[PDB]
């Protein structure tokens, strides 16, 4: 049970529209042969087209909707629309582009798919509420055979050349004309009662209907994510990785410590309610402070209710003291908060769109994140940047500027001249400071906090 068998049954139902007449048994074996495919029993790693839903989930930064129209069937147009909002039209001889032949669009599809992916993933898995012409048209633009690597590199081939008889993975596609050895998984599979738009419109809002082919791949990825990974979360899957995921998850546990740190010697709280993930460890462990847990999983759907986290009878007087919520994302955060709360709205090849706003932040594992609103932090204000430190001026061991910042809390800046190993430090906390901005995270805090409360702190 690791991949789909080819002799799995296939519900044919939704595809008797297109392709009337068409037998209610059917395994992915005919289906495959139905679309033109021939897969002649190759025992050479890519045992079916179609994947489980299990192995789909594992491979999410490869999913690319994919829904195709008959704007008028080898003798009428097709409207092919991609989850990217593009729109090809393939004449059989938001971005709405007119009909050319199949031998054009297939060179526009793999320019598309490489340019989307290359940074993603090393595939792509075409995600359908299947009805009949995306299936048949797919041997118009999608090439099948063995495993095999890039000619140009050792990644996986998922792009083929007419023109040259070779092989590459997205990075090297340049000039390839045909889709190499795709996935591809229909959620109309899953047991779904009534159309598309129905069951997406029960879980999102964001995504309308303007009747073209894009609108239906965009619902269609949309609904699958939701059914994926907002109502069902699997955090033991493991994802690739791709990016800066552990200069960011390092610069993370350095603005909470500095943050939470600085927080508790300007203002003295004597309580410090921790509130979020169940698997918390104090991120200030030499503070005096009474820090107290509660657990609440990172939420999917929507924002937690801060009536619901608080009331209904814990320390109870949260008002006491500071509340943490360091990804614990709530419809109204307190006034008296330090909060990081992520961005969805942010564009990095880690955070993928998701359902009704939300976003799917991919970084070791997938975390389904509700739609960012500001609205959330009106008792608060944007936490501004500053670096503390009360280690002592010492160097130990990089040519060196004179480092002039009034945002250095140290006693070196305050008695006068940051040294240099303080100004090592500002540096690099600067540095993880904007690196954790720009995988999208924000920073929030209670009214009063001042940083001019920290030179006390040399006394
Ligand atoms: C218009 C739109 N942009 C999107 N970008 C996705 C990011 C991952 C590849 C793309 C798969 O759809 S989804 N909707
Ligand atoms: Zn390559
Ligand atoms: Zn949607
Ligand atoms: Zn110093």
């Amino acid at each position: 049970p690791t991949h789909l068998s080819v002799d799995t049954k296939f519900k044919t139902e939704g595809l008797c529209v297109d392709i009337p007449g068409i037998p209610k048994d059917m395994t992915y074996r005919r289906l495959i042969s139905m679309m033109g495919f021939k897969m002649n029993y190759q025992v050479n790693g890519y045992p079916n087209m179609f994947i489980t839903r299990e192995e789909a989930i594992r491979h999410v930064r490869a999913w690319i909707g994919f829904d195709v129209e008959g704007c008028h069937g080898t003798n009428l147009p097709l409207q092919l629309g991609f989850s990217t909002g593009v729109n090809l039209v393939a004449v059989p001889t938001p971005l709405m582009y007119k009909g050319l032949p199949w031998n054009v669009v297939r060179i526009k599809i793999v320019q598309m798919l490489s340019d989307t992916l290359k940074n993603l993933s090393d595939r792509v898995v075409f995600v359908l509420w299947a009805h009949g012409f995306e299936l048949t048209s797919m041997k118009y633009f999608v090439k099948i055979g063995p495993e095999r690597t890039c000619c140009l590199c050792d990644r996986r081939a998922t792009c083929f050349s007419t023109a040259s008889d070779t092989y590459a993975c997205w990075h090297h596609s340049i000039g390839f004309d045909y889709v190499y050895n795709p996935f591809m998984i229909d959620v109309q599979q899953w047991g779904f009662t009534g159309n598309l738009q129905s069951n997406h419109d029960l879980y999102c809002q964001v995504h309308g209907n303007a009747h073209v082919a894009s609108c239906d791949a965009i619902m269609t990825r949309c609904l699958a994510v939701h059914e994926c990974f907002v109502k069902r979360v699997d955090w033991t899957i493991e994802y690739p990785i791709i990016g800066d995921e552990l200069k960011i998850n390092a610069a993370c546990r350095k603005v909470q410590h500095m943050v939470v740190k600085a927080a508790l010697l300007a203002d003295k709280f004597p309580v410090l309610h921790d509130i979020g993930n169940p698997k918390a460890i104090k991120c200030v462990p030499q503070a005096d402070v009474e820090w107290k847990f509660y657990d609440a999983q990172p939420c999917s759907d929507k924002a937690y209710k801060i009536e619901e986290l608080f009331y209904s009878y814990h320390s109870d007087k949260f008002t006491d003291g500071v509340c943490l919520f360091w990804n614990c994302n709530v419809d109204r955060y307190p006034a008296n908060s330090i909060v990081c709360r992520f961005d969805t709205r942010v564009l990095s090849n880690l955070n993928l769109p998701g359902c009704d706003g939300g976003s799917l932040y991919v970084n070791k594992h997938a975390f389904h994140t509700p739609a960012f609103d500001k609205s959330a932090f009106v008792n608060l204000k944007q936490l501004p940047f500053f670096y503390y430190s009360d280690s002592p001026c010492e160097s130990h061991g990089i040519d060196y500027v004179p480092l002039k910042s009034a945002t250095c809390i140290t006693r070196c800046n305050l008695g006068g001249a940051v040294c240099r190993h303080h100004a090592n430090e500002y540096r690099l906390y600067l540095d993880a400071y904007n690196m954790m901005i720009s995988a999208g995270f924000s920073l929030w805090v209670y009214k009063q906090f001042d940083t001019y409360n920290l030179w006390n702190t040399f006394t």
